[PDB]
């Protein structure tokens, strides 16, 4: 019977049925953002969501019965477990994460996702350096401009936020630095080098990725 | 006579004449955006456009007489057919699409266009993942901020639009997220990871393209 | 004497002296943007500029005496000729172009400039396609939104300008498309595909450059 | 004893202790940006910072005793020396730079930092050209628009700042060039080519980096 349960679990139709259920329920959560739709079919849609979640729970149970410890050493299975647990109870909205199951159920999506994920270890150094950079400048900015510009630099977290904004170049001058220089005429001395460093590091992060990809092909 | 009609259709001067006609008519549609020009020569320009379209129709007819089914299995010919059909009747403006005939008539333009087009199949996976990502976050954003920010997140389509805007980094913070945090102090928890994921995926989309190009050269 | 004049013209000290003169005169044009500096030394600076230009003219004359037709088949010499001619008379400001002589006089600068220039022929196709794209969309935009939005789409040139702005993503939505959709609710149908095409083409332009560079190295 | 002092200085535990001290003191400078934290523990935190700096001084002294001239021919040691000297006395805030010691103390951080630094010599040409470009256009912009737009082009430094802003595409049109064209209708003639050149040069700077990286791998 154990072998029968695993033959049922590992069959192409079992997973195809899962995928079809995921697609239907994604359509449902789309329709659910509509207020008038919920006035007509809110009952039936809530019902459909309840039955979908119980199905996914019973199926996770069966998949655990098939692989005892293998389930919890598997990043994809750990992900499916954790999203269905989240949904089993901000949390109301967080239920929508169960749609990322399409990634773990469809092999094409797994292929591309783990490709992306495997790019990450090679960036671990340049991230740390940039974090340190951000951290240091955040401190400086909070001390240089927090008292007079409390909403952008008044705390370390505000300074982090604004520095991130400056790095994306989003209104860095007309919205942050020119207003500063009305009070601190030499604030560009802080922000131009920052932008320079931040851009140069970003560029190298990208070039590194490219070369590492080439290295695994050649 | 069939062979005579195909010798006429496939000649360098037939296509050169088509190209010259396309260029003249593009000049005409440029001049047509001018109101005072239309006050002096509007009649003659409308006349010229009418005769151009009948010529392109008669020539599509001849090209069909030359290739029976080959015409409709050919992406370039399918394109020429569909644009001249559009123009044969928002539709008034859509007539201007007939200028993309310069691409299908000039071989250099075909070369570069199909180069671009052939880059696309290799991106098909990363597009799907990003779409799913957008779709999920659109739902969440609509539930988190639709009621209080109806013009940016009130519907799924509005949320898609604003999320796309955030991905291009166009006023993401001074125009969207800081206004949000005046009400939802922790909205950055939603948008920073979003930007992070969206940027990282874009970068990999680009690096993939680069390596695939290298793979077809080496 | 001809050989003596060419030995004088082609000597390392002749060009070193030119380079030193260029640097001094660039310093001068920097100091000249200052109004109070011009109140104290405006006379001497104008004098210095006059003598610099006569020197460059006499030296172009000598260089012509050395190479009769070679001078006018040489892109660098053609450039030096044309800038000194511009300065020999908006034109007041255009005199400042003579500082690009540092590029033609210093070999390192020539190396890098012609590297950049030689990247250009390989882009000639993708530029033409994008131009055609811009031209077509400019026409459409002028017809779709010129009457109601005269300052951004009222003419073909205005539409070109605004489309270029949208391509750089500079306020594309908060400043152009959301204001449009207050009147034309479906204007995103025009602008999102535009951005998509424009970005994709830009990306391929860049990837092409990269691969072409690799092709000349391998 | 000299050999004993160098055995103490070069030991893994000496550097591990330095690294732990750096991390603790970074935590401290983070906590120090908080005003209420300083009301409760400001005394103890200032005390901790004092003892940290004396420790780093005594340790730099020992490291000098170990390597006489080697210390001052070493870029990392020169950096540690210069930051601790800065902190030994705007300067109040500049003390925070001592956190970049984590880079010089951790080998992973040294690896990635010198990787970045070694990318730089290959860019030295394209930087100079771009600087010259900026300098020339700064002069022109100051003469074309300084009198009427004193806050953006009134001086050479203001023009540099605004040109840099335009290069990052940060409000280049809605904030700079459209306001200009209300007065100088043809100002786009200046700024579009500028953007074009500036973008093209940036792209080549990046492509160069990529190919140079490939050249050192193949
Ligand atoms: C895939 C491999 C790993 C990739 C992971 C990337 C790691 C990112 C590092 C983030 C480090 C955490 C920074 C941090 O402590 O943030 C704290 C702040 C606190 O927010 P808060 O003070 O509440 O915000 C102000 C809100 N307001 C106006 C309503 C008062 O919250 C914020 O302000 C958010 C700040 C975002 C800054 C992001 C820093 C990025 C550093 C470089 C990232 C990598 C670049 C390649
Ligand atoms: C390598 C660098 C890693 C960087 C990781 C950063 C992660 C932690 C950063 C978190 C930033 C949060 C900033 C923030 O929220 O500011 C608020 C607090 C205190 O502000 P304050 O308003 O005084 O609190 C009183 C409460 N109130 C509102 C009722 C008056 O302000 C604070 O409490 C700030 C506390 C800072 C903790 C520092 C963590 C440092 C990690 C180790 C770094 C080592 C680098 C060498
Ligand atoms: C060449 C290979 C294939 C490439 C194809 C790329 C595929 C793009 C996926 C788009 C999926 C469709 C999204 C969608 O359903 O859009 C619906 C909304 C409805 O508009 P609507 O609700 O009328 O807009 C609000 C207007 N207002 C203010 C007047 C009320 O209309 C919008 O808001 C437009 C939303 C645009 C979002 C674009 C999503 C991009 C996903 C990632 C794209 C690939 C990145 C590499
Ligand atoms: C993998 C993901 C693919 C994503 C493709 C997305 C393409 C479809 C998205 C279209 C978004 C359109 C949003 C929109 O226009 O909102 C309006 C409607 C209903 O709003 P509402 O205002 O209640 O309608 C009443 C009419 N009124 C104005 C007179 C009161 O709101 C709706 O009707 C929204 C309907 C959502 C349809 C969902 C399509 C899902 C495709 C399958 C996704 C599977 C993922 C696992
Ligand atoms: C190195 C190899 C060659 C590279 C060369 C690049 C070629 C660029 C193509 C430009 C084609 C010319 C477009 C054109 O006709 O522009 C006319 C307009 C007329 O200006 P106007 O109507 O006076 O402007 C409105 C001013 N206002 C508010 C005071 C009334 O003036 C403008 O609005 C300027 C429009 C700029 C549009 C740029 C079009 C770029 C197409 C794609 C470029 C290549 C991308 C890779
Ligand atoms: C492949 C495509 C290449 C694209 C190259 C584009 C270069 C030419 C575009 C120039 C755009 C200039 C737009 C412009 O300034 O608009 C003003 C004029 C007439 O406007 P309007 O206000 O009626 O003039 C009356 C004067 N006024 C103010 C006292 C009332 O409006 C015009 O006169 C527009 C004239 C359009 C000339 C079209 C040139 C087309 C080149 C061939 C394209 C073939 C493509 C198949
Ligand atoms: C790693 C290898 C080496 C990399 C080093 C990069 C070299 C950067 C070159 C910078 C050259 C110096 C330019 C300069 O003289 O700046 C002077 C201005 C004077 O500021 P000031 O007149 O006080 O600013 C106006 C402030 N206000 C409103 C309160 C009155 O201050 C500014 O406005 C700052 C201007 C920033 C312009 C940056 C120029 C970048 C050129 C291209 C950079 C390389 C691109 C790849
Ligand atoms: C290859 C190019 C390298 C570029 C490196 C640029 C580094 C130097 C640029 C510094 C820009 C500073 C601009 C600036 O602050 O403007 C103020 C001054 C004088 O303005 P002004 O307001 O008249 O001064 C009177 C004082 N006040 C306020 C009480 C009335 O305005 C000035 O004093 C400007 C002085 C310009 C010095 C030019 C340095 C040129 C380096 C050599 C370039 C050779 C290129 C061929
Ligand atoms: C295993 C991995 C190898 C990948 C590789 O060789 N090529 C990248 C593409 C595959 C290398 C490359 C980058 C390395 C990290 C960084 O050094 C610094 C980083 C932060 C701290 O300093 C502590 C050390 C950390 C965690 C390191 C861990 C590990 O050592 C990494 C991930
Ligand atoms: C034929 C093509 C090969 C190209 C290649 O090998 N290198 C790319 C450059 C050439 C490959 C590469 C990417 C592949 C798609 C993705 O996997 C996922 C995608 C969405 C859904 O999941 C359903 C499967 C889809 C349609 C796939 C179709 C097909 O399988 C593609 C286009
Ligand atoms: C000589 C040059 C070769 C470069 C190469 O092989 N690799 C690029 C890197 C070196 C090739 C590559 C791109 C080519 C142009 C485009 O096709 C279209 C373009 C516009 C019109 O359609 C008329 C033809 C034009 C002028 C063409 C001219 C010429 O034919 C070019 C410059
Ligand atoms: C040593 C270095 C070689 C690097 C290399 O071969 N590949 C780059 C990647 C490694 C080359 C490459 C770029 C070169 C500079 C530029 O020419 C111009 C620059 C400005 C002035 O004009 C004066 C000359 C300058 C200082 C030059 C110095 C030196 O000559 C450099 C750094
Ligand atoms: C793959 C990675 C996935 C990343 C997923 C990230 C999801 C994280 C969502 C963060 C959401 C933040 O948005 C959060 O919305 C809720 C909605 O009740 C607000 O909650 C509350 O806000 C204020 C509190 O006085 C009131 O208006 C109200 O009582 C309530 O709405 C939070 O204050 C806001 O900050
Ligand atoms: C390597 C490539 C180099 C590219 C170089 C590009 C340089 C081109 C410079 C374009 C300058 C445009 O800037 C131009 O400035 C002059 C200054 O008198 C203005 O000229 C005039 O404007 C109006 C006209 O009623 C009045 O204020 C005044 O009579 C006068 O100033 C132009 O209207 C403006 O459009
Ligand atoms: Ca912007």
């Amino acid at each position: 019977m154990y072998l029968r349960i695993t033959n049922i679990v590992e069959s192409s139709f079992f997973t195809k049925f899962i995928i079809y259920l995921i697609v239907l329920n994604g359509i449902t959560m789309g329709l659910e953002t509509s207020k008038t739709f919920m006035q007509s079919f809110g009952v039936y849609t809530t019902l459909f969501k309840q039955i979908v979640i119980t199905i996914f729970t019973i199926e996770i149970i069966l998949r655990i019965y098939v692989h005892r410890i293998s389930f919890f050493k598997d990043p994809w299975s750990l992900f499916d477990f954790f999203v269905v647990a989240i949904s089993l109870v901000i949390l109301r909205v967080l239920r929508v994460l169960r749609l990322f199951r399409l990634v773990t159920a469809v092999p094409q999506m797994r292929k591309i996702v783990s490709a992306l994920i495997s790019v990450i270890p090679g960036m671990l150094s340049v991230i740390a350096l940039m974090t340190l950079f951000f951290y240091i400048f955040a401190i400086m900015a909070t001390q240089l401009f927090g008292e007079r510009f409390p909403e952008w630099f008044g705390t370390l977290g505000e300074s982090f936020y604004t520095l991130f904004q400056v790095m994306t170049l989003e209104s860095w001058s007309m919205g942050i630095v020119r207003p500063l220089m009305e009070v601190y005429p030499y604030a560009w001395v802080f922000f131009i080098p920052f932008i320079f460093v931040v851009t140069f590091v970003m560029i190298n992060l990208v070039v590194a990725i490219i070369v590492d990809a080439m290295a695994i092909l050649n």
